[PDB]
């Protein structure tokens, strides 16, 4: 796609509001992709937290979203 992040995170919200009708537990940290507003991935990307706690993060190749080999995952800012 030419917005994969995009794209990819619209579906993502779909999903993750599916999964919450009939989840067993209140999830507090989930990915949502870390677009940037040319709907490609930031270099780093985070998971989102909304119980005080400092989600993981972890670095991608912009035009994909995969991690990059070898690159630092932790929760903080990777310096990507
Ligand atoms: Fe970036």
């Amino acid at each position: 796609w030419k917005e994969p992040c995009r794209i990819e995170l619209y579906r993502v919200v779909e999903s993750l509001a599916k999964a919450q009708e009939t989840s067993g537990e209140e999830i507090s940290k989930f990915y949502l992709p870390n677009c940037n507003k040319n709907g490609f991935y930031h270099s780093r990307q985070c998971e989102t937290s909304m119980d005080g706690e400092a989600g993981l993060c972890w670095c991608v190749y912009p035009w994909n979203g995969k991690r990059i080999p070898g690159s630092p995952e932790i929760r903080g800012d990777p310096n990507c």
